[PDB]
């Protein structure tokens, strides 16, 4: 599906928008905050907010405005656009001259020619929403596309007429759009499913043609209605953070098309937020995560999208075997039931038996309507990823495990796993005979050409463990220390090199961090989903090289953590004892993989981090559920579960839910409370022998 290339829709964060610039030479002025546009919570086209272009334009001065296109994984398809368009409200009536010149900032720091914004504004009246349209034409654009469309790095807004006065004008729902605006035959409402109210908020679902978007109505009496959201067609859900206990809501739902005719009212549904104990917050995070990985999966493959909002079509392999675990745990929680489970696995295991495999491994990206690897990454990476193929066999074998009647179905499920799983070529990924390491890549045409030896301690242990548990093609259990655990020059550099400590490029670390003596670990630690990816499954508490046991040392990787947080060496706002957890997500530009150590810290916190760490450090991750939901929730819960990230310095939350990061919620989480995904996976046969064979070494 194709994207609209939007500069801004809402802002996620209260105050200001992380992704504008403002800023000016005396005499003029242009309202900000750090340099950024406040964000009207006040006024709004697409409920929500818009943002604040309050100037003063005056002789001698200049002011300088932009809405920067903000980059989201995977939202590389879009509409070709012909038009910007914007929402224009003025909250004074003023000369439309003194209204600000209006052009497209490239990636590149250059312009586009500025037009004057009055010449698209029919109508200059005061306190109304004024669409405005500039073709791109005006701009001097030639055919938009998506090859190019991202080079449109930024609408920038510039003085109009210095006549000294200040002026205050909303922009809200900036965006490129199609010359022919897509239409619908017939705009129906959704079924309104349901609301289910939590503490702090209530959750609604509707069941859907190219619409717009969904825009949300709220009632606190039943009578008036006030919009209060809108929703893209690819989230049929939204989370109303009320923020209040014991607070009843009336919602009611339309589809919005193009052309923004609006539907009919969707049947209204209430509920009334509750007091919540701890049992039933871990309860709403489970499911919430749960959610990403059932409703939320890629519908023709059952499997976990890289993200949300991302690729429709791509999933995740390594993800997908959280979300398998994340659905198991679903299942025993009460969440869908086992039958609906089953028909789900029997999809998830159809689709891979008929995916593409590199010597029996799966590829990271699939696309989930085709079983075609997805070069996601690059077009090196177009064929085995190990890592994830092991992430995702973690996954797989808790399920065989989970889905163990003496049914035709559960059978199948069963069958069709252990084939799936005999048949990875784990020794393949040695790429040599006598290989000390497996490699995370194989290419069908390009070979070992990336690489990367798998080594420890990083989140790749899992992949050294399903090697050697692999009863067909397994690599001696000697791999663990040649390869994952490697004593050797190379290994030791690999380590410092992307740790940039010495402390752990042997393995095994040694030095004590906020009083706690990490025996295993680069730096310390590393980003924490280092102490959840391999340990969805194989129970940590359960397995002990001849260095540390695992559930010891990850839990003191988590304290660390957590410990480093309350410190805040970093001052970063909000940082403490219950917002905690740095590990890697997407940020503002790009990835970061982010750890307790000022250079890996720059004031974002995936939520992922504190809440998937759970089975070591319970009430530290309960404090920082808590925090994240109660305090933070407004921006940080949604529709997933939590926000990806958020950094409270910069004031930004992640546009996305991240396949990688809402699962190991879900399952540790219920490791935490039952042990349910550790024992199914440490009952598999391959998983005991395995386990055995690293231990007697
Ligand atoms: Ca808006």
């Amino acid at each position: 599906k194709p994207y609209d290339y939007v500069f801004f829709e809402n802002s996620l964060m209260k105050g200001d928008y992380f992704y504008s610039q403002a800023k000016y030479t005396s005499p003029s002025w242009i309202k900000n905050a750090r340099h950024h546009l406040p964000v009207a919570g006040s006024v709004a086209f697409t409920p929500g907010n818009s943002l604040e272009l309050t100037y003063v334009s005056a002789p001698g001065g200049d002011w300088y405005s932009e809405i920067q296109y903000c980059p989201v994984r995977g939202n590389d398809f879009f509409r070709e656009p012909s038009t910007l368009s914007m929402q224009v409200r003025l909250r004074e009536s003023m000369n439309a001259a003194a209204l600000p010149n209006i052009a497209i900032r490239y990636a590149d720091s250059t312009y586009t020619q500025y037009l004057n914004l009055r010449n698209y504004l029919k109508d200059t009246r005061p306190g109304v929403w004024h669409p405005v349209s500039i073709p791109l034409e005006d701009f001097g654009l030639n055919a938009v596309n998506d090859t190019n469309i991202k080079k449109l790095a930024a609408v920038a807004l510039r003085p109009g007429t210095a006549d000294g006065n200040e002026y205050t004008i909303y922009l809200d729902d900036i965006e490129l759009l199609p010359a022919s605006l897509p239409s619908v035959s017939a705009l129906n409402a959704p079924v309104l499913q349901e609301a289910k109210a939590y503490e702090r908020h209530i959750d609604i679902k509707w069941i859907p043609e190219d619409i717009k978007y969904y825009r949300i109505y709220r009632s606190f009496d039943g009578i008036t209605y006030q919009p209060v959201a809108v929703r893209r067609p690819w989230m049929n859900r939204y989370t109303d953070f009320l923020g209040e206990v014991g607070k009843k809501a009336y919602y009611k739902v339309t589809a919005v098309d193009y052309a923004l005719n609006e539907s009919n009212d969707s049947q209204t549904v209430s509920a009334t937020t509750y007091p919540m104990t701890d049992e039933q917050l871990l309860d709403m995070v489970q499911e919430a995560n749960f959610r990403y990985y059932w409703e939320g999966a890629e519908p023709n493959s059952g499997l976990a999208r890289e993200n949300i909002p991302g690729r429709n079509d791509m999933i995740a392999t390594g993800a997908s075997g959280f979300g398998i675990m994340a659905i198991v745990a679903g299942i025993e929680r009460g969440f869908i039931t086992r039958e609906e489970g089953v028909q789900r696995f029997l999809k998830i295991t159809s689709f891979l038996e008929k995916a593409d495999k590199f010597h029996g491994a799966v590829s990271h990206f699939i696309d989930g309507t085709t079983g075609k690897t997805v070069a996601f990454f690059g077009p090196k990476d177009n064929g085995g990823d190990l890592v994830e193929t092991s992430f995702l066999f973690q996954g797989l074998l808790t399920a065989r495990q989970y889905f163990n009647q003496e049914n035709d179905k559960e059978k199948q499920i069963r069958k069709s796993i252990d084939n799936l799983w005999k048949n990875v070529e784990w020794s393949w990924y040695k790429q040599f005979k006598d290989s000390p390491y497996l490699y995370w890549h194989w290419s069908p045409d390009q070979a070992w050409v990336i690489n990367h030896k798998l080594i420890g301690w990083n989140e790749t242990m899992i992949t050294y463990m399903l090697a050697i548990m692999g009863p067909k093609y397994g690599i001696s259990p000697e791999m663990y220390y040649s390869g994952w655990a490697s004593q050797e020059e190379y290994a030791q550099e690999y380590r410092a090199d992307w740790g940039r400590v010495e402390d752990g490029k042997m393995y095994t670390n040694g030095n004590t961090y906020y009083g706690e003596n990490l025996k295993v670990g680069v730096s310390n630690g590393g980003p924490l989903f280092f102490i959840h990816y391999s340990y969805l499954g194989l129970d940590p508490h359960k397995f002990t090289d001849k260095y540390t046991n695992y559930f010891e040392n990850n839990q003191k990787m988590a304290k660390i953590n957590q410990r480093y947080c309350i410190e805040n060496q970093g001052g970063y706002v909000g940082y403490g004892e219950d917002c905690w957890g740095l590990t890697a997500s997407d940020f503002a530009w790009n990835y970061q993989a982010q750890e307790p150590m000022p250079h890996r810290d720059n004031g974002t916190m995936a939520p992922t981090g504190a809440l998937a760490s759970f089975p070591y450090t319970p009430d530290a991750s309960m404090k920082a559920l808590r925090n994240y939901y109660r305090n933070h929730g407004s921006f940080l819960w949604g529709e997933y579960g939590f926000r990806d990230a958020f950094n409270l310095t910069v004031n930004w939350v992640s546009p996305l839910f991240m396949g990688l990061n809402q699962a190991p919620v879900t399952v540790m989480i219920e490791n935490y409370r039952t042990n349910l995904l550790w024992n199914l996976f440490m009952s598999h046969p391959d998983v005991q022998k395995g386990i055995q064979k690293i231990q007697s070494i």
